[PDB]
């Protein structure tokens, strides 16, 4: 049984799409495989495309995943942990702006600790990216939702920034923020990536994906 | 195979399928049917039987086409009146209607029960009370009406509602909702012939997104 | 087991979508069925819809197929060969312009040969269609890509018209050309069908599909 989207590609599945893979415990998970980008074989765990799905959600909803296979989704923190748990996988963030310019950022390794240990981002070196590095900042940080104050801020970033992320004090990227659609008067609260288009530009497309 | 598998989108949710998407369920006669589950809205577990999203599919269709279903799992579809009957025949599924306008305003309507009868009763709508909903109630008017299409007029109008309003629905004389009407993209001059919900955006506004869905 | 999209239709699958069929040799293949158009039961091997996928690809990429089940794709020349080898598939070509006007072309028989014959086009008579006939000109020609020029031009048709096709000298259709979005000054390098909207109009939607 295929472990990853990479295995599916090696088995001759050349079209991107939803396929079932088997996580280490042999639980089946239907995941979105990107078989085109950068050699293919990526498992996509976040996708924003059109603002049809609310990403301003609570801890339990980020834990189990939400959205739709027909568009936007977060795969879920438990699933992302299970996917990235033993061994390691490249993280790749793909971004597409309103003018259709591609930026990306690729980290050597990526995982998140299980719910007992919050979803602490354990993340390797930045390898390369036109987006620049905007995650290492958040390394060794719990994930935080509006109703879960694991952030070290005097107040609540998730509420301040209308999303969820490994918030510290507070964020340099915010890809699960509001779908504001370009540049946006308010501060730090869209699909932002600081080193990319900054704290006042919300991307059109966001995808976070993993590969062995 | 049938006896092990899910019988509704609600069972799939309870088994840990948290993403909306197409999954195969087993009807009461054990027929497998691939249906769209909404796991994301109002607690999830809804089986979606109508979906409009971009006007790519013609909804101005005949009786036999509505009977069997048409459209695409990629986008827009009507699941089919025989399937909707089989999904709702045995007890109590509630109905949710989700509508999005071109300005990203989300409105909905929720009904306590919804059942459509078989082909022999012309898919008669059996509709429970309006629970709540920011779209207002534009379906109680249509309670106990036959389903009608352009080529089969079962309405209470002396004419042809399906033709007049370029749709297929449980028309009375004629309508207050028309979610299988034409994809007119927002404001239209033509009367009552779009994806309309009277109490919502009125007879001259065709929604961007329409979804009709059911749950136990 | 279903052998074609037509068998699926006859078994009561009335919604278009991706289903797995069994090729002549019993290899499973997940294919897009069009269950609506012209009686339904078509297996779609090419789809353009929005320009999200690059069709300017090499020989090996066209051989194995590329793109996405959520959108645009080429099914792959080996698969198209395997689908069309055993007998008589009709071909239907569906085109939509930017004013949502539909045109089509239908051919009696269509097959492509194997890799050794360079996926040669074997095309039966034109039956009808509002787009007119812009494929018979290409009868009995090898498929060409940028990196494998099997065309009748002193140069490279695939490069000159940014596509992949059964080019002669050079073309009257170019449905794997660039997604130029309606009328374009540039000559013959879009999703073009000469008898349809001409050498300077690139369709919004193109689909190529087959049925027994
Ligand atoms: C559904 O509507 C029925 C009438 O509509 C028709 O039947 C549909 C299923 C559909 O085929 C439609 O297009 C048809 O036109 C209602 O039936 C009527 O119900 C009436 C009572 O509400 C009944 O009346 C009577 O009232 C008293 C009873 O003591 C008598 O004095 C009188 O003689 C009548 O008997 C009427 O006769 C009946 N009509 C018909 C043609 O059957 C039906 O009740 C309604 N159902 C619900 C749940 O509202
Ligand atoms: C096709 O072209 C070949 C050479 O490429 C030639 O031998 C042949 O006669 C043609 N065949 C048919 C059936 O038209
Ligand atoms: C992936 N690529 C850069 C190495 C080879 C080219 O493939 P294609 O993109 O030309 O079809
Ligand atoms: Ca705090
Ligand atoms: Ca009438
Ligand atoms: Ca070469
Ligand atoms: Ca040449």
């Amino acid at each position: 049984g295929p472990r990853t989207c990479k295995d599916l590609l090696d088995r001759g599945h050349f079209l991107s799409g939803w396929h079932t893979i088997y996580l280490p415990d042999c639980r089946p998970l239907t995941v979105l495989c990107d078989m085109d980008t950068d050699g293919g074989g990526w498992t996509v765990f976040q996708r924003r495309v059109d603002g049809s799905v609310d990403f301003y959600r609570d801890w339990a909803t980020y834990k189990q995943g939400f959205g739709s296979r027909l568009g936007e989704f977060w795969l879920g923190n438990d699933n992302i942990h299970a996917l990235t748990a033993q061994g390691t996988s490249e993280l790749r963030t793909d971004l597409v702006d309103f003018e259709d310019n591609y930026q990306f950022a690729k980290y050597r390794s990526f995982k998140v600790a299980d719910e007992a240990e919050k979803y602490n981002l354990v993340l390797g070196a930045f390898v390369e990216g036109s987006a620049g590095d905007s995650l290492t900042f958040h390394n060794n940080q719990s994930f935080s939702t509006k109703d879960q104050d694991n952030d070290l801020n005097t107040g609540n970033c998730a509420v301040m920034f209308q999303g969820a992320w490994w918030y510290k004090n507070c964020h340099t990227s915010n890809l699960n923020g509001r779908y504001l659609r370009g540049t946006h008067g308010s501060f730090a609260n869209g699909i932002n990536w600081k080193s990319g288009k900054g704290y006042n530009y919300s991307y059109k497309v966001s995808e976070m994906k993993v590969r062995p």
